[PDB]
């Protein structure tokens, strides 16, 4: 038995972009209000109240690759 | 058994803007309010309230290249 | 056995844009209000209550070239 | 006098290629007999037997971009 | 006098090749037989027999830009 | 008399190669004879025999740029 793996990548991911900006992101600008009464709870509990895990992400590429190369005998 | 894997890569995955921006993101801007009384919980609660896990993202690019070769001999 | 796997490929996946912006997005601009009396939960809750999960993706590309190469002897 | 000599050149001249290949060049495989009996020459003589300057020019590119620019007061 | 001599250059010249090869290349591979009798010469003699001179030239680019500027006043 | 010699230039000359090899260049493969009997020679005589000056070039690249600026006053 005789394998030869010789793939051959010379691609290009690329972007051009002249300017980039002025991006405005206000999660939450609204107020939040939570009243709890007389509340009985058995198991774990897990609470978020607000404002978390908002993203604002502005890469001047943000360009990706992904590539993967299996060989099994 | 003889096998050539040789596959030949050459592609382009290409982006030109002249100019990106004035994006305005504002998730949760009506007022948010939760009102509980007497409640009863005999197993786990996950509990999210407000503005949570917003996003937003502006890649000048943002282009993607997903390949993959597998060979199962 | 013999086996030749040689694909070529020289595509291109291109995008050209003058001008991207003035994009807006106000989810949740609506006050929310939950009132919640004498509720009894015999099993797991999930509860996600105002503005959660919201995207706002403006890419100067965003262009995609997904590709696979199997071979199964 | 004003002269203003500003031109842009944004061209370009670009070759993409799978693959280049299996070329075969067999110049004078053939016999070559020369047989000379008496000759006289009075003059400057010049002489090529056989396979001479033969060229295999294979390049993976080859492209040429020939520019000139000339101003004369 | 005024002369603004400004020209920009942005050019490309470029090669993309995916392989280059199997090349042969077999000049003279025919016998070569020169027989000379009695033979006279009153001037220079340059003789060449044989396989001289041949090339295999094989870049994987061998691209050219040639260029040029001139102004004379 | 005011002269301004600005040009700019960002040029590029450029090779993407995946693989370059199995070049074969044999110049003179075949047998060479030369019989000479009684020749007279009065002046210089330049004589080459088998097998000479034969080149094998194989550069990964190869790429040239010529540029010249001349300003003559």
């Amino acid at each position: 038995v005789q394998i030869v793996y010789k793939p051959v990548d010379l691609s290009k991911v690329t972007s051009k972009c002249g300017s980039l900006g002025n991006i405005h992101h206000k999660p939450g600008g609204g107020q939040v209000e939570v009243k709890s009464e007389k509340l009985d709870f058995k198991d774990r509990v897990q609470s978020k109240i607000g404002s978390l895990d908002n993203i604002t992400h502005v890469p001047g590429g943000g360009n990706k690759k992904i590539e993967t190369h299996k060989l099994t005998f």
